[PDB]
């Protein structure tokens, strides 16, 4: 499957992708602004993520740090990122059908379009200004907005015994971004594909 990743932000970002334990095609790359990349996802990827990264500096070998979705300061990423991190999830080919969402259950960093570049679904999109409207407590030092699990590693914000609500915190990102996963026992926002769609995920996409 074909997924072309577009920065239209006015900053750089370092797009990566991951299923966590292995890279996308390259798993990650340096996009400027207005640039596009289109990776390639073999079939039948389970639990695949997309995101951005922001203020990196990589050697020559791709080794470094950023200040968001770090993923074990490499630039091409093997792994998942460090949060803050809005996330473009998919799984592919799954008994027919692909699904697909975004989630801010890792937290917020860029605001993200993730649409079918073929036919027979819809996209989903969280473009708010989490950034700039983030909770005092929530807001994160080296840039973004973290989720509360990530601060406060509760039961309750983890969802870690299957039996959490939804918190002051999830609300805050389910009111920005009513299309994105909240907390982990959110109502799905999941969409269902037909098996085998070619995606574009934009970052920026109203901005």
């Amino acid at each position: 499957a074909t997924f072309e990743i577009v920065n239209r932000c006015s900053y750089t970002v370092w797009a990566a992708a991951s299923k966590g334990d292995a890279a996308l095609d390259a798993g990650g790359r340096q996009l400027n602004s207005g640039e596009s990349w289109t990776i390639n996802v073999e079939p039948g990827t389970k639990g695949g993520k997309i995101w951005a990264r922001t203020d990196c500096y990589f050697d020559d070998s791709g080794s470094g740090i950023c200040k968001t979705g770090d993923c074990g300061g490499l630039l091409r990423c093997k792994r998942f990122g460090r949060p803050p991190t809005t996330l473009a999830e998919f799984s592919l080919n799954q008994y027919g059908k692909d699904y697909i969402d975004i989630s801010n259950i890792k937290g917020f960093n860029v605001p993200m379009d993730f649409s079918p570049t073929t036919r027979g679904c819809r996209g989903v999109r969280c473009a708010a200004d989490i950034v700039g409207q983030c909770p005092a407590k929530l807001k994160a030092p080296g840039g973004g907005c973290n989720d509360a699990c990530t601060v406060f590693q509760t039961s309750e914000y983890c969802c870690t015994t299957g039996k959490c609500g939804p918190t002051e915190y999830s609300r805050f990102f389910k009111r920005l971004c009513p299309d994105a996963f909240s907390y982990v026992l959110d109502k799905p926002t999941t969409v269902t594909c037909p098996g085998s769609s070619n995606y574009r995920v934009t970052f920026c996409p109203t901005a």
